[PDB]
């Protein structure tokens, strides 16, 4: 795989080794989000950020240090509008963050909100740079409160993640296989495609143990949101010394992980082909994802589908083969669907996300060849 598409041979579309600290210039923005959780149960948080400085981001030199200031300002802005989530909401964002965060986002090409790639690729640290990456040999580097279990949600959903991107690396000898017709390579490649999907399932199994509901639904779930059709911030929100009027931009998802669009793509399930509303959610979250990500889905569209190569041949070892891929996402979103109805359905009740993640699982399992 070409290096322009930022995909790394171990993490994948996750950033790989993400820097900790900033420069001595920017202590000051370090502070408040290392100790989220301390300002905002105090309650001196807002005014903490009112008193910061207008700094210039000139001083954040190469891509790492970018990424982790936007992981920074992203969760001050997050801290900032939610306040205790409670639903005394702020609709402006002050300049001295409102104006670096947007500016330092038109450089990364990524819109002024906490996105996927930031809380999750780019929010992490091997404890030991010399040991794998298991739960146990890593950590975030910022969470919002105390027993949020922001660290179980995010640590999770990044091993999955990696999980998920062994398959990645296959992908170029699918195509090979495909234009040198190596009926024997092809075959091998999808089961290889398929036995990493089936691992990333193991994998989320993990969330049952750093994850408990109340504490997801009633903390986490609110500082994950964003100003997108939210009742809260109705027509946005104001960023100050940047834009004259509000801005609507979607909370953070994963819909905006490459990895799970990558194999709907190479496999022809056309998740944002339809028109339907399902399909226009997903190929919006591909403007939160980083452009060399962005470019990456986009190019694998401009290769024959992997489906219709299958379809026309009458090769039941193929279609078993590919049919093993399509099962794999199945058991995904099925067990995630699960897992939907454990930490939201069930802690709701106590006190159209279910229509629109079964229409992606519908959507998935029609693309099977032989059920
Ligand atoms: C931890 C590993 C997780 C992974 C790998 C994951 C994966 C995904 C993916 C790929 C999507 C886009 C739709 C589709 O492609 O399926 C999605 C959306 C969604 N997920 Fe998750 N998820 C995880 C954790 C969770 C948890 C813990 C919850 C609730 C407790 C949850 C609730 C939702 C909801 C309500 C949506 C659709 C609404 C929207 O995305 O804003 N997920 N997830
Ligand atoms: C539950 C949540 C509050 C957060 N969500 C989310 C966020 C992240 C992320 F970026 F933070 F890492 C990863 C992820 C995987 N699956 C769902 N994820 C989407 C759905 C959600 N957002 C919303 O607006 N309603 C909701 O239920």
């Amino acid at each position: 795989i070409s290096k322009e598409y930022h995909i790394d041979e171990e993490v994948g579309f996750a950033l790989p080794n993400p820097q900790e600290n900033l420069p001595d210039f920017y202590n000051d923005w370090m502070f408040i989000a290392k100790h989220l959780p301390d300002l905002i149960e105090s309650g001196q948080l807002r005014e903490r950020v009112e008193k910061l400085n207008m700094l210039s981001i000139d001083h954040l030199t190469d891509h790492k240090s970018q990424r982790l200031a936007r992981l920074v300002l992203g969760c001050i802005t997050m801290a900032y509008v939610w306040g205790k989530g409670h639903g005394d909401v702020r609709k402006v964002l002050p300049r001295n963050i409102a104006v670096p965060y947007c500016q330092l986002s038109k450089k990364l090409e990524l819109p002024p909100i906490l996105v996927y790639a930031d809380c999750v690729l780019a929010n992490w640290k091997k404890k030991d740079p010399n040991k794998p990456l298991t739960y146990e040999n890593m950590d975030v580097l910022f969470s919002f409160r105390d027993g949020d279990c922001s660290k179980g949600f995010f640590l999770v959903s990044l091993l999955v993640e990696i999980a998920a991107a062994s398959a990645i690396k296959v992908i170029p000898t699918v195509f090979k296989a495909m234009q040198m017709q190596e009926r024997d390579t092809l075959l091998k490649a999808l089961l290889e495609i398929a036995s990493c999907l089936e691992k990333a399932l193991q994998v989320f199994h993990q969330i049952h143990d750093h994850v408990n509901p109340k504490a997801f639904f009633s903390v986490l779930r609110i500082y994950l949101s964003g100003w997108k059709g939210n009742p809260q911030l109705s027509d946005g929100l104001v960023y100050e010394g940047f834009w004259e009027d509000p801005k609507e931009f979607a909370g953070g998802s994963a819909g905006q992980s490459s990895v799970f669009q990558c194999f709907d793509v190479l496999l022809g399930i056309q998740q944002t082909a339809g028109g339907g509303h399902a399909a226009q959610f997903l190929q919006d979250m591909r403007r939160y994802m980083p452009p060399a990500h962005r470019n990456f889905l986009c190019s694998l569209e401009s290769n024959p589908s992997v489906r219709e190569f299958v379809l026309s041949k009458g090769d039941a070892g193929l279609r078993e083969a590919y049919d093993a891929c399509v099962k794999a996402l199945v058991s995904l979103r099925s067990y995630h669907l699960q897992i939907v109805t454990k930490y939201i359905l069930i802690p709701a009740s106590q006190q159209d996300l279910m229509n629109f993640l079964k229409t992606v699982r519908s959507t998935t399992e029609k693309s099977l060849l032989k059920e």
